[PDB]
C-alpha cells in the first residue's frame, strides 16, 4: 500500500 494500486502491492509491494 505505498500508493500504487490497491492490488498493485501484491503485484511487488
Amino acid at each position: 500500500v505505498r500508493r500504487y494500486p490497491w492490488w498493485w502491492p501484491y503485484l511487488r509491494r
